[PDB]
This record gives C-alpha cells, structure tokens and sequence, in this order.
C-alpha cells in the first residue's frame, strides 16, 4: 500500500514518523487479536517486515527525479506497471516456488534446477542489497567495475542454459500427461516469470540511471545508455519473438502449448497446477503486452549554426573564451529522442548572437549548447524556426536566477533593452520569473512588470507560481513589493495541490506567512491535495511559524483531514512538545477526541512511540479524552504501550490517573493478558494490585497463565500462582497449559505445576496426551520426571494409529530413545495388529528413520503377518534405496529361493504390481537383467508405461520374436479368448499399447 505512504508524505512534515500511523492502521485493520500474535514471537514479524516495505519505499522515492527532465519518464511508468504486474504473479508464485524443494533429487540432474534457484534467489537478495543504498552509493554501484552488466553477462549464455533442458523438461511433462513433471515445470515456469522480470527491472534501471546522469551529468553516456536499454529490449524480442528460422522456439509459447496439452490429458493433480492455470492469464497478458510495447521516438536528426550579425552585446553571462557546441533533440507527444553532436565546437568572442542553422523537421525540437561542462543544457524548445532568441532567453533566465540582485537589474535592463522577449520556457517550463523568485531579485520582476499577465499567474511544470516559488527563499520584503499587483492567492500547483501558505509552513518562515496574511483576507484553511491546511505542514519546523500562526489569525485549528490527521496529531508524531504546548495554551474550540480515517487518537500515538513527556503533560494538561475506547476494536493508548514493548510509559500511565482495568478490547482482551505476554514482573504486580481481574478468560479461551508460560520469562508464573489463578485450565480447544509447559521445555516451571495440582490425564479435542508434545518437541527430563510419576499410562493410544513410541521414532532423537528401549517400550514385533513397525514406515514413505532404528539394533529379518517382504514392500512404493543399504549393510541380498522367488522374481512382481520406475531404475544401476523382458510382463496387463519405459532403455521392438501367433502381446491383449484379463478390456490401456506395437 505504498499509495497510503505517497498520500501520506504529500504532508513533506514527518515522512517516516507519518509513515509510523500506515503501521497502526495495519494492526488496526487486520485480525491480528489471537495467542499466537499476543505471544509476540510473531508480531515482531508482520511489524518488521512492514517497517522494511516503508524503508523500501522511502529509499525508492527519494531516488526519482521529480519532474520534466527527459521524456522517458513514459517509457520509465510503462515499466513500472508492466514490472509490478510481475510482481503481483512472482509474490504468489514465490510460496508455490517453495514447495519444490520438498521434491528434491527425482531426476538424476536436478543439479541444474538448484542452480536456476540460487540464481534467482541470489539476485532476488541483490535487488533488496542494492535497493538500500544512498543516491551517489546508488549510481556509484550501479556504475561499479568489474561486474558492469553483471545480470546481463549471466543471463546471456551459460552452462545451465535453459535450452538444454527445454527438451528434456518437456519430455518430463510428456511423462506428466501419463510427480517430479510438476516440480520441474514449475521450477521452468518460475524461472520465465523471473525472465521477463529480470528483463523489465533491467530496463527501468538503465531507464532510471539515464535519466540520473542525463540531468547535466552528460548527454554522451546518457545516449549510450540509450541504446543500452534499446539493445536488450531488441534482445529480448528476439529471445521470445524470434524471426529467425536457425534458431529456438520461444519459451512462452512453447510453454502455451505444454498447456493445452496437459489440459488435453484430463487427469488430476495437485493444486499448484490449478494456480499455474490461474498464472495462464497473467503469462498470456504479459507475452502480448511484450509484443505491443513495439516507447521512446527511435531516430535523431542534424543541425548546424549561424551568426546573426544584427545586433551585438558585451554579456558575461555567456562566458567569453567557452565553446558554443550544441545539440538538438526530438520530443512529441510526450515522448523523446536523444542525440549527441556539435561536429564545429566555436568558441567565438562574441555575444550570444550566433543562431542555430537547424534544418526544418516535423517534429518538435529541443535544442541544448554546451561550454564543455554541466550547463543547464535547456536553451531552446522549438517547432518550426528560432533566430538566437532562445540564447538571449537563457541568459535572460539565469541572470534572474543569480542572486546578486544589484547587478541583476542592471543586466536584466541591458538585455531586455536588446529585445529579450519573455515567455519562453526552460528546462520544460516557465521558469525565468520563477527563477527571479528564488534569486528574490526586485527591480528584474518590477521592470517585467510590462507583461502584468505572465508575473500574476505564470504557472511552472508543475504549475508552481511565482508565489509558490518565492514562498521558499526567505524573500519577505521582494515577495511584499511584488504582491501589489494582485496575484490569485487560491491558485494552487498541478500536481499535488499547494498554496504558497501551505507550501511556506514547512521552511520555518513566520515573516512570509505574515506578509501573506495582512494583504486582503486570504483563505487560510484552504486544503490541498491530501487536504491538509498550513498549519498540519509547520510543525516540523519546530520553530515559531505555527506558534505565530495559532493565534495571529482565525484559521482551521481542528478541521479534519483527508488522511484525518490534525495539528494535534502532527505535534504528537514529530516529538514537538512547544508546539503541543502552545495549541493547548490558545484554549479555543480545540477538540481532544476527534478521530483520524484509522480511529485512533494522537494519545494513541504518543503511547504507540512510547514518549514518557508527552503521556505526562497530555494526562495532566488537558483533564480531559485521557482514556476511551478506540472506534473498530476499542484500543486504549495502555495497550498500544504494552503491545511495543514499551514498559516504562505503561506504569507511568497507570499511575497518572485511573484507567479502567476491566476494559473490552478486541476479544475482551484486558491489559492483564497483554502485560503477562510482555513478561514484566512488576508490571504486573502493580496492574493485580490496582484490583484488575485474576483469571478472565478471553473471547479465544485463553487466559494470562498460558500465555504467560509460552513466554521466556518465569517470575510472573510464580506470580499468577500467588494470585490465586486457576492452574487446572481450558483453552479454545480446552487444552491444559501442561501441553504448552512441556512444549516449551520448562522442566522447573513444569515441576511447579504439577506441585499445585496440574494433572497430566488432561488432553484437548483431539485427546492429545502430553507425552506426544513432550516428546515430539523432544527433552529428557521431562520424559524422566513423567515416567518416575506415572509410568506413561503405558503409552496410551492418539487420535490416529499412533503409539508414542512411533512419534518418538520418526523424530529419532537419540537419548529418549535409547532411555524409551533400555526401561521398556513399543518395540517392532509389538505391532501384530497388522505387519510390524518396520513393514510400516515403509508404507507412509519413510527414508532415515527406518535406517537409524536399524542402527539402533532394531531386527531385521522378522515376517510380517501378511508373508509380503519388507524389501517388497520397500520396492512397492519407490524405496528401494533401503534394499540397497540393506545390501551394503548386508542384510542379505535376496536371491536365494523364497517360495522359488529370486532378485529377479521380486523385481517382476512388484513392478507389475505397482509402477515404480525409479525403483526399476535401481535394479538396472545394481546392473543386471537376468533375461527378463518386463515389457511384456506389463504388456500381460497392458501397461503402456512400462512398456514405453522398457522401449526408451533398451531400444529393441516390443516384439523380437515370433511364433503361432500367441508369443506376441498385442493377438494376446486383442483376441482376449479365455476371459482372463478380457471382460475389463475397457479401460484404454488395453488399447494404448496396440498403437505402439502396430507403428512398428
């Protein structure tokens, strides 16, 4: 919401400090209110990260250049928008992107696809590393040698190019229309989305580096940047735009038709395809914005000069002995053109007479001269002829910009004597009064004053009057002696609205508003674009402007605000304590409680920033609004101080005047709950001794016990104890705070509780024994302690088919364990209900934990009540790998006859069981085949994958032999003569492979 943050600093005054209320709204408008956040292990992250996106935001804006420097800025907004689309998908594609790793190691060169991930996260660190540095670190690091183009070097061709493995990823999801197919082509997704992002970030930053250097740094490089960007753009679009035969198909649309053919296959899958088809319309829009972006006007254009010899004078200004080397450039409809040439550089004695031989064009041009330095470089914006007259405008212009006001008249006089006709327009707008006004030069305006139109209402780029600009210079007296002719005094700039009082209060000048105020009965609350008066913008000033201004006239001393902010508000934010002092001493109609666009008041602030004076004299001053409920969710200024760790100004406030303790904030939270949270033993004390309540259960269930406990501190659980709080407790779920206890590993705080009562029969909806915290969060004595108590109830049963022995198992934590088996617990062939622990984990997957039991002495060689082998089992769901560790653990290798079944007969079966092709993969690493031919096994059931498979790893015809018809797998699938496998033909399968057995 980076709009509120410019909306909000349109009020120049207090840009951070101002940017602190975004924040406050944030926990005003979101649904923060539940233990988690009250615990605060969270908060500190939303606030954080919320405080960095304003860092970010700050530390982006007082980069750009402000307005009118080369038209670009089109092209500079055409990126901004298209970039932060990218964003908008990148962000949710981010969380996705973080799946992947989950998958890790399917394919036997994902090697590359953690390489596309370092790199994109590497350089998705680097924007944020970069994008904090100051304006001369900014260009100076962006202009830093020995990586130059270090992105753009990278991105151009690599080992890891993405063309190599374009074919073989498309192969993988060809594997997909029949999973390791979704992570890679997520991760190729994400790494095209990240593509066009790194083309559009680069382009605005050369776009923003040549517009930085190119305000009078040099035209040169500025062109050569030009064609930087222009270069990349091009390659881009021909990267995925292609004309060439000779060369790849784009990605996007290769990635298009990947789409429609996954669409065409009709299956299920997991929901980051749904969110890849809701990024189908994203990749759609930003592949045909590509195309139709083609910006800046593509040509240049020649000139030459002339020396008009009509009339000549002595000028300094026009600095004798420089170069007279020029240039033009092309600028329509808001668009531009940059060019760099003088091919005759002159240095000629003479005035600035010379003309420009220019020859005519269709297109409006903005002529520049250069001394061989950093000029203005803004002479003459023209569209058909100009005879030297822009020249004389230019010394005109900065000869109002000197501030040697006694020799300025004199020059302005012999100038305009010359004929120096005003009007024109500098650096893209009327600017020589303008630059008078800043000088603060007199007798130049009131000898200009022949044009009465131009000096009362000339606007600027931005429409900034010659008020508005001389309201800035401390130019009391000249702005007073220029007002007499009866300026507008409403008038207000283009962008950002502002009067010339709205615009004076920040610059501290208690003498210009004055002049401004004793001439007619000007408007003083007017408001501006954020609608904010004068008096919101004086307060930083921290000086006697808005003290002057309180009192000297009738003005808008409580008017409320578009972003609802009043002076009030302001004073409490930037820490100006006179100013406070001085609106409270008026004693006019100044209310207290007057809400802002949030609903919370400028004690609310001082509180939230934690300033002890503020809270003081606002307590005693006033005598009245010290405490109320907020508007949404009723805050009190107590709870902000207690909510950001501010402790110090909490009791002050206590103890300042009475504050109701039984207060309803959001879910009926009292200050107790929150005071517990922060964990400070005096705090709390006092907040009990004040006669607040001992165990009020919050709107959620919880109370300040529990919380308390969650938090590091351990006196006010002793304290809650002495004050008489109800140990045995149900949370939202019902719970006991002895699952939290034991889940945070507080062994003495665990001991005092079960010394006043607490009872570990207890449980939640899900019965949760505290034995399953205790030991999937892992400690030894609190495992001791329990079982020294109350044998563990035998390890009673959970919700699922869990035996705390089975959690303590896949967390693998060595000393419970070993504790757990040395003094009796669930042990592998326990688990007679169905096959044993080992025949277990193998089911759900299990990798390292089956292993390290193994390790752990654990038995190996048991039958499981199904007769069906562990090593089977290991093989019928892609674990195999733990029949290979069982070898090198030498285990046994299972040749050897079981019910006449050999390593060659527990590979058929399974693998015509279930289709595990990794673990086939396995058997022909550990390379043999014993003559077997699992295409046709699978074709006896007509499997086309396997088949497929069989074909793509071993290259021979499906079918090498022949007999009477019956050898070959495709008469056998067709004819279907004793009804075996024939009455369930319908499925496709059976006629998938009669296509890949006819083709050949």
């Amino acid at each position: 919401t980076l709009g509120d943050v410019a909306g909000d600093v349109s009020s120049i005054e207090g840009a951070d400090l101002v940017a602190t209320p975004i924040a406050a709204g944030g926990h005003l408008a979101k649904g923060a209110t539940d233990a988690a956040m009250i615990a605060m292990d969270c908060s500190s992250i939303p606030f954080d990260e919320i405080k960095q996106q304003l860092n970010q935001r700050f530390n982006e804006v007082d980069k750009k250049l402000q307005k009118g420097a080369e038209a670009l800025e089109n092209v500079t907004e055409l990126a901004e928008k298209t970039y932060s689309s990218v964003e908008k998908m990148r962000v949710e594609m981010r969380e996705g992107f973080n799946h992947v790793i989950a998958t890790i190691e399917n394919a036997n060169t994902k090697q590359i696809i953690t390489g596309i991930n370092q790199i994109i996260q590497y350089f998705n660190d680097e924007r944020e590393n970069i994008n904090n540095r100051q304006k001369e670190d900014y260009v100076a690091k962006l202009q830093e040698p020995a990586s130059g183009n270090f992105l753009l070097y990278l991105r151009k061709s690599r080992t890891s190019e993405d063309g190599s493995l374009h074919s073989l990823l498309f192969k993988i999801i060809n594997q997909e229309l029949a999973n390791n197919a979704i992570r890679a082509l997520f991760a190729l997704f994400y790494g095209t989305q990240t593509f066009i992002s790194i083309m559009f970030y680069l382009v605005k930053q050369y776009s923003y580096l040549a517009d930085y250097h190119y305000q009078n740094g040099n035209l040169a490089e500025f062109n050569s940047n030009f064609d930087h960007m222009k270069t990349v753009f091009q390659d881009f679009k021909f990267t995925l735009i292609g004309i060439n035969t000779s060369n790849s198909k784009p990605l996007v649309n290769t990635v298009l038709s990947i789409i429609e053919d996954v669409k065409n296959k009709r299956f299920i899958r997991n929901l980051r395809s749904n969110l890849y088809q809701k990024i189908i319309k994203s990749t759609k829009s930003l592949l045909d914005l590509r195309e139709k972006i083609t910006s800046s006007v593509l040509i240049n254009f020649r000139e030459k000069s002339s020396s008009v010899p009509r009339i000549e004078t002595p000028i300094l200004k026009w600095t004798p002995g420089t170069v007279v080397k020029y240039a033009i450039q092309y600028e329509q409809d808001g668009k531009y053109s940059k060019i760099s040439k003088w091919s005759n550089p002159i240095t000629v004695q003479r005035l600035a007479n010379p003309y420009i031989t220019i020859d005519k064009d269709r297109r409006n041009r903005l002529v520049f001269r250069q001394f061989g330095n950093e000029k203005p470089e803004l002479i003459s914006i023209l569209d058909s002829s100009q005879n030297e007259f822009r020249d004389i405008h230019r010394d005109l212009y900065n000869a109002a910009q000197m501030p040697y006001k006694e020799t300025a008249l004199g020059i302005c006089r012999k100038l305009i004597d010359s004929g120096a006709q005003v009007g024109a327009s500098f650096e893209m707008g009327r600017k020589s009064i303008h630059a008078s006004a800043t000088a603060g030069n007199d007798d130049v305006a009131r000898l200009l004053l022949a044009k009465n139109n131009g000096l009362l209402n000339v606007p600027d780029k931005n429409g900034y009057t010659p008020l508005h600009i001389a309201s800035e210079r401390k130019n009391n007296d000249f702005v007073k002696f220029l007002l007499e002719k009866g300026a507008d005094v409403n008038v207000r700039t283009f962008a950002n609205e502002l009067t010339p009082l709205h615009l004076a209060a920040r610059q501290d000048f208690t003498i210009i508003v004055k002049t401004l105020m004793e001439k007619r009965g000007i408007d003083v609350n007017a408001k501006e674009r954020a609608g904010f008066t004068p008096l919101h913008l004086s307060i930083t000033s921290n000086s006697r402007a808005a003290r002057t201004l309180i009192n000297e006239t009738p003005a808008g001393i409580n008017i409320k605000s578009n972003s609802g902010l009043t002076p009030l508000h302001l004073a409490v934010l930037q820490n100006n304590l006179s100013a406070a002092k001085v609106l409270v001493k008026s004693n006019k109609k100044v209310k207290l409680n007057e809400m802002d666009n949030n609903g919370m008041t400028p004690l609310h602030y001082a509180s939230m920033l934690g300033n002890l004076e503020f809270v003081k004299y606002f307590t005693s001053e006033q005598g009245i609004d010290v405490n109320a409920k907020t508007k949404v969710k009723n805050w009190t200024p107590l709870h902000l101080a207690i909510l950001f760790k501010k402790f110090d100004v909490a009791q002050s406030l206590l103890q300042v005047r009475n504050i109701d303790i039984s207060t309803r904030a959001d879910q009926a939270i009292t200050p107790l709950h929150l005071a517990a949270a922060t964990g400070n033993s005096q705090i709390v004390k006092t907040i009990l001794n004040s006669g607040a309540v001992v165990d009020q259960e919050t709107a959620n269930g919880f109370t300040a016990l529990h919380l308390a406990i969650m938090n590091p501190n351990t006196e006010t659980p002793q304290f809650l104890i002495a004050k008489g709080a109800n140990i045995n407790a149900k949370t939202n779920d019902g719970s006991t705070p002895l699952h939290f206890a034991a889940a945070l590993g507080k062994t003495n705080i665990f001991q005092l509780l079960m010394d006043k009562g607490a009872n570990i029969k207890a449980e939640n909806l899900i019965n949760q024994m505290p034995i399953h915290e205790a030991v999937v969060n892992g400690h030894l004595a609190i495992v001791k302690m329990l079982i020294e108590q109350d044998s563990s109830l035998m390890n009673a049963k959970n919700m699922r088919d869990e035996y705390p022995f089975y959690l303590a198992a896949e967390k693998r934590y060595k000393d419970v364990f070993n504790y757990l088996e040395s003094k009796g617990a669930d042990v592998n062939e326990k688990n007679n209900d169905g096959n044993t622990l080992l025949h277990l984990f193998s089911i759900n997957g299990e990798v390292e934990v089956v292993q390290f039991l193994i390790q752990n002495g654990a038995d190996f060689r048991l039958r499981n009540k199904e007769r069906k082998s562990f090593f089977d089992l290991a093989v019928e769901f892609g674990h195999a790998g733990i029949v290979g560790y069982a070898i090198e653990e030498n285990k046994v290798d299972l040749q050897e006859p079981y019910r006449g079944k050999t390593i060659l007969y527990h590979a058929i079966c399974d693998s015509v069981k279930y289709d595990r092709i990794e673990v086939v993969r396995y058997f022909v690493e550990t390379l043999n085949e014993d003559q077997c031919s699992p295409l046709q096994e699978a074709a006896a059931y007509a499997h086309l994958d396997l088949v497929k498979y069989f074909v793509q790893e071993r290259g021979i015809n499906p079918t090498a032999f022949n007999n009477d018809n019956q050898v070959s797998p495709l008469c056998i699938a067709i004819v279907g003569a004793p009804c075996g496998f024939v009455k369930s033909c319908d499925t496709p399968e059976r006629l998938d492979v009669v296509e890949y057995l006819v083709d050949k």
